[PDB]
């Protein structure tokens, strides 16, 4: 989609809009590289950080494909952030919900 795609956002500008209290364990959004690439930031929770964002880092096979871990690979990010939101598979919290504002 294009929904969960905030382009080009800082790191820190990620995590002040992740860390919005309504939003539900397993917000995201993806966002270009700060350091080609893409990351997918994700909200999460424990007793000592409290509210707090995970950031995974989105490369690219030479091939042409997307991935995080190393045994899992997409044609596209739109494909990438489905499986996401279906299975958390190595990631914190699954996807669950598209970071408001
Ligand atoms: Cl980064
Ligand atoms: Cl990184």
């Amino acid at each position: 989609a294009e929904e969960w795609y905030f382009g080009k956002i800082t790191r820190r500008e990620s995590e002040r809009l992740l860390l919005n209290p309504e939003n539900p364990r397993g917000t995201f959004l993806v966002r270009e590289s700060e350091t080609g690439a893409y990351c997918l930031s994700v909200s999460d929770f424990d007793n000592a950080k409290g509210l707090n964002v995970k950031h995974y880092k989105i490369r690219k096979l030479d091939s042409g494909g997307f991935y995080i871990t190393s045994r899992t690979q997409f044609s596209s990010l739109q494909q990438l952030v489905a499986y996401y939101s279906k299975h958390a598979d190595g990631l914190c919290h699954r996807l669950t919900n598209v970071c408001p504002t």
